[PDB]
């Protein structure tokens, strides 16, 4: 049987592929339009337009090799709840942990909360 864990790993594999193609609109299309990203102790990023700008900004400054490790996923109603970790390479390691909620749009990101390691 298929698990939500496996479905979310597949969605994030595609996320990474689209990021590496420098397609920020493509990345942003994997979010709900009213999605929000809350990087702790930093400014919240609200809505798909601003989320596109975030990922575009990371592309432009040369951030590369995103890796997302899905640690736990549960499914409930139209939603998937995920714990994971992330690392990216910047011109240095950019790494941390997140929880996020996906909604069946195909799974799409709705809420992300993330912390960058101190
Ligand atoms: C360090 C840099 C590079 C230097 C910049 O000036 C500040 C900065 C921002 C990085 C961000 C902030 C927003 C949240 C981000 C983008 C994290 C994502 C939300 C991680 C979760 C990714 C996903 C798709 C699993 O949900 C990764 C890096 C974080």
């Amino acid at each position: 049987l298929p698990t939500a864990h496996e479905a979310i790993e597949a969605a994030l594999a595609d996320f990474v592929k689209v990021y590496n193609s420098k397609d920020a609109a493509g990345v942003a299309s994997k979010y709900m339009d009213d999605a929000v990203i809350f990087p702790l102790d930093m400014a919240r990023v609200d809505g798909r337009q601003n989320i596109q700008k975030l990922w575009q900004g990371l592309m432009d400054m040369g951030v590369s090799e995103p890796k997302f490790t899905t640690l736990n996923v549960q499914e409930s109603g139209d939603f998937a709840f995920e714990s994971g970790s992330f690392s990216l390479k910047g011109p240095v390691d950019i790494a941390g942990i997140y929880v996020e909620v996906w909604r069946k749009g195909g799974w799409k990101l709705y809420r992300t909360i993330a912390n960058l390691d101190p």
